[PDB]
RNA sequence: UGCGACAGUCGGUAGCA
RNA sequence: UGCGACAGUCGGUAGCA
């Protein structure tokens, strides 16, 4: 039951990056958030993740797990953004503005450690945006840990954070 | 506001139906969404092509969901349906995607899809040209269409100056450059 | 007619690089060098190529005119080299000694740019070959240029080196 | 001389005489040039593995060329067949390639083919490492068998090394090391 | 040599180290 | 900033620049 919770949005390229070999988009990482989320009781959850990761793992960009990307995908909860090679190189259409934009105007919230230093800058109604709705994370080896204080401890409870009617 | 500003449009439907529903299914509603986005945006020159053998019920090995979706885009001339029929059993089908690519580039529009049309490239030079900076990709959110703001890559131009004729809009940007 | 000709190795591998683009694997070039041999009125010809530029062109190994690679096999004439994915990178068996060892076991002749200082160490006897039996190159855009005097003015004709017999 | 310092050697003759002959075409007489390769080195176990349905004559849609050396083979000892027969007008095939395997696993031998066995590989974790460091790759030049003087890449043994179980025999190399 | 550490070309992750 | 020129990881061609 969605009650009162917000809609959540993930980047999975900062994720699968952070989780397992920094170096290694090891793609358990995005499941481990994931379900961490699920057993929260949550319902509304989007990933993003650029297309060309679908590709055959090299060694200049390795990834693990790929397959579970697929599987993400067929429930509806992974999505892929547009990639393309145009002239034998890639063309990416940058995801980082794809989890904003769809945060943004869903009233969502954001899992991610990136900063969108770049995206504050374009347009600050975004920035406000940023600045108030950024949930960072820590792995640590095969668990999902979120701050109980999601901001400062000037800011609010981690449950009055991912929820829009606070229980006062 | 003005119109005669705006590039031409087409849209790839039997792309855009099959990411929208569970990949496998053709779901219609998808190709609502996607004109209605173009529409909100002050959209005039929209065409959609679809071939012709979707009208067929909906078979159990080729699923298809909201079928009435399509009579109400033809009665509207925005979707075109494209030469299909049955030789002696067998389908034949001319390829709707050729038609899209034909159209686009004749009325100098841009395309929708994230089909790359890579054999159409190559047997066409002029083709690959238009195709590498006219095709606009997309991505679907459940029930949402979401185009990229920049369709090529960063350096490239933005949602409204690719989607638009006169790209002359007033720019804004940053850096000393080469 | 093979009338005292020798047999012909081919390092694809160089004269692909060394035709257009120096940094583009240019495929077109192996095709100007054979088709130059064969209208010289040659049959023996081999060319070696690591078999992983049948993969796709990346921007970091780019290739042009790829289809001409498997058309020169069906002809018995191209010849891959032993290439695979060990552990998610690459095994490449090293063509450079191919080349040789075939010319060397048939007593040939070497088309290359490349002197193989690493081989010339590592077997005395074939040092001794490959300083008698390297052909050099030059590409000029769209024509296969051998030296008229493969080795220095001392040394001999073309034709007296590409041929087992001399006219004298 | 000694053959007992000497590894056990298969050989995957649906990849060898594919390879040899015009691709298309099942070239029984590669097999012979690459057995006689390892002969002439002082072998006296070698085993090749066949589809038993090579056999039948040969087919306009499966091409064989010199059909009858396959039987000269089975009589030498060298030469093993698998399992095949057709049910009810298909074939089966039991899938040679996992004799190949299981038998150089199973004496600790070495393989000799071009195919990676990348499906073998998943199936079963001990299997993938054995391939990998067991798998001896070849290239034929018309009517000679060449295999690489490095199975594997240049930081790895050499061809007597990795084609002989006691790799002791006298190391040369150069380089300080970390 | 010694094949790297580097010289050109180029990709993934970093917002200054 | 400014995204590069660079910092880590890594590939193709070079035998010393
Ligand atoms: C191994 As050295 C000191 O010649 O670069
Ligand atoms: C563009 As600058 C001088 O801040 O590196
Ligand atoms: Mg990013
Ligand atoms: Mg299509
Ligand atoms: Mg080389
Ligand atoms: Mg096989």
């Amino acid at each position: 039951n969605s009650d009162n919770l917000r809609p959540v949005v993930i980047d999975g390229s900062n994720v699968a990056m952070s989780h397992g070999n920094k170096e290694e988009f090891s793609c358990r990482g995005i499941q481990l958030a994931v379900d961490w989320f699920l057993d929260k009781g949550h319902k509304d959850i989007t990933v993003f993740v650029p297309a060309w990761r679908k590709e055959q793992s090299r060694p200049d960009a390795p990834i693990t797990d790929q397959d579970i990307l697929r599987k993400l995908e067929k429930e509806k909860i992974l999505v892929f953004t547009p990639s393309r090679r145009v002239q034998g190189r890639r063309v990416v259409c940058y995801d980082d503005r794809f989890i904003v934009k769809l945060a943004f105007d869903s009233d969502g919230i954001i899992v991610s450690n990136d900063n969108y230093r770049d995206l504050q800058v374009e347009k600050p109604e975004w920035k406000k945006f940023i600045e108030e709705r950024l949930l960072m994370y820590s792995f640590v080896n095969d668990k999902f840990m979120p701050p109980d204080d999601p901001l400062g401890r000037h800011g609010p409870s981690l449950e009055n954070f991912l929820r829009k009617r606070p229980i006062v």
